[PDB]
């Protein structure tokens, strides 16, 4: 089963065995783990406009 990503507006479905999981919290890309600091969009894959 896939689990969500830790960004509420992130529509990505990742797994906690492959994702960049820090401490129980799954991040799809580095961008959701940094929290989209400063600049604009998303997680490096298509059309996800998630902020942090
Ligand atoms: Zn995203
Ligand atoms: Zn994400
Ligand atoms: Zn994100
Ligand atoms: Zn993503």
């Amino acid at each position: 089963t896939l689990v969500k990503c830790a960004c509420e507006p992130c529509l990505c479905n990742v797994d906690p065995s492959k994702a960049i999981d820090r401490n129980g919290l799954y991040y799809c890309s580095e961008a959701c783990a940094d929290g989209h600091t400063g600049g604009s969009k998303g997680c490096g894959h298509t059309g996800c406009n998630c902020h942090g």
